[PDB]
């Protein structure tokens, strides 16, 4: 037997853990025994040319190791064919943008700080890897505890080629365009600085413990007008030129909105790196 | 085992350090056991020239001095003309960077004491017949508060034997605001060359690299901000009406007419790197 192999028939669906435009998480008990005694798991399925997206992240997933990445567990393969479905690790608290809004009085700036460390730590690891995460939010960094967040989603993941500098992305219709930079809005170019840039806008949400009304997207929206469809983009796109960025957090240290403002620097050659950022806030957190 | 050979698959990149002219320099660590305890390194690669590359790595991997920046060994593709410049790594950075943020801890004996040793590097470089060509503060990476080492090659070249300069054909990217007046006007670079560079140099290590007052933003205030494409004819005719970068505040005027020396306008008159360190040590004494 393999440990990594589970069979679509003991496979049990119990609720659903968040969903997109064509992939869904779903918490399932894999339950070959069938006594409802088995593990708790997250399972990442395709809606009924994503499936070579789907293999490509699984690979990807099942040869991460780092402390601050959700763990793969294994591979469900359809009896029928080409399916597969992605199973992980099962994290009860969910990813941020459930816990931070209900455990406000638990959380202080300080364990802000060491969640925003450990962020940058998994993308650290992830970029020495040659991979640009190009979803970096919020919303997809779960809580392993009061003290332990991991990097919880890799499904717009791809490598930078060698002895280059960025990926080129051809499908790039759901895109989470209040976290991208520039030249990604620009010219669907990925570089590492671009998840840097990403990374300030999540340590922006992180500050503001998710609140929807103070969301990246709410705010933008604020600034452009919330009604201008599919000009949103270029209108975006043109604020960010001017030099607009989200404001400074309520309560945010401006030693903390500095380190925002590096990774928002237009160029991506000007923005900060990871490591610059984990020794920022550690000189803050001694 | 070859301990200038660094494999590839265990090079991890960290973050970008600076680039220039075609050349980019990368903080990696070297991390065989996977548990980011390697050795951190300074690897220089190109942007996506070679040649010049490969001419730099030979340069550095033969000069041994304690005021040069330590060559580690190279990183080389397989079936590829591709290379990688693999350095020691210092994390105080360069003056530039370091300087700002030390004020306090560095006076100015200490500064003379840095001035000392960058021309203790430069000699040495000269005595092997190359001129460095890019000689600024950005250049010069601290190893302590007590010890700084001269830290890129990228436009070192060769001096013949039997010639006292090197013509250059490659420019568009000079640093014009560190160079004399034979480098601007001739594209001839001499060892003396080299010293009016380590007097501008001076200048921005006891002014403590600050931008407001950096050789360019002053050289810009005296000629003018917006000549464009004739900064360098303008330049050029002010350092010929014999007009220079002042005093720096706090600085003696016995240190800088040592700076005054190294910015004679013809290459045949300007003082040594050896006669510099000994009017230095006359100051430290
Ligand atoms: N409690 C949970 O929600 C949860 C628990 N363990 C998990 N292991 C892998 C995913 C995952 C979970 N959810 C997913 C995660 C967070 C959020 C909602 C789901 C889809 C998303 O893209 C955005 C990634
Ligand atoms: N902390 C550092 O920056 C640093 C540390 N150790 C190093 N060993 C070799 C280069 C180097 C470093 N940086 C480079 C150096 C200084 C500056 C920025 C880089 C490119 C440059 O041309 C201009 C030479």
């Amino acid at each position: 037997v393999d440990p990594t192999h589970f069979e679509k028939r003991f496979l049990k669906r119990i609720r659903d853990l968040g969903e997109g435009h064509f992939g869904k998480v779903e918490l399932c008990r894999y339950d070959p025994e069938g006594d409802n005694t088995g593990e708790q798991v997250a399972v990442k399925s395709l809606k009924p040319n994503h499936i070579a997206d789907l293999k490509k992240e699984i690979e990807i997933l099942r040869n991460l190791y780092h402390e601050n990445i959700v763990k793969y567990k294994g591979i469900c393969t359809e009896d029928g064919g080409n399916g597969i479905k992605l199973i992980m690790e099962f994290l009860p608290s969910g990813s941020l943008k459930e816990y931070l809004p209900k455990n406000k009085n638990k959380i202080n700036l300080k364990q802000q700080l060491k969640y925003a460390v450990q962020i940058c730590k998994g993308m650290d690891y992830l970029g020495s890897r040659q991979y640009v995460h190009r979803d970096l939010a919020a919303r997809n960094v779960l809580v392993e505890s009061e003290h332990q967040v991991k990097i919880g989603d890799f499904g717009l993941t791809k490598a930078i080629e060698t002895d280059k500098e960025y990926y080129t992305v051809k499908d790039d219709r759901d895109s989470p365009v209040f976290w991208y930079a520039p030249e990604c809005l620009m010219q669907s170019k990925f570089y590492i600085a671009s998840d840097v840039w990403s990374f300030g806008v999540t340590l922006h949400e992180l500050l503001t413990y998710c609140d929807s009304d103070s969301s990246p997207m709410a705010l933008f929206l604020k600034m452009i007008g919330p009604t201008h469809g599919q000009m949103t983009v270029t209108r975006l796109v043109n604020t960010l030129k001017e030099g607009k960025r989200l404001p400074c957090p309520p309560n945010c240290p401006d030693e903390v909105y500095q380190l925002m403002r590096k990774c928002w620097e237009f160029q991506p050659s000007n923005r900060t790196s990871f490591q610059n950022l984990i020794e920022g806030f550690e000189a803050l957190l001694k």
